[PDB]
């Protein structure tokens, strides 16, 4: 499980 | 840029 | 968002 | 097994 | 096994 | 935020 | 940048 | 578990 912003 | 994996 | 379940 | 992204 | 990010 | 159990 | 891992 | 902002 991965989440972001860049 | 943004995302998600499950 | 991210979620889930096993 | 369940997910989701949003 | 349960997992989130928000 | 981030949460998680196993 | 924001990011998460579980 | 990991979470940050850079």
């Amino acid at each position: 499980m991965v989440g972001g912003v860049v």
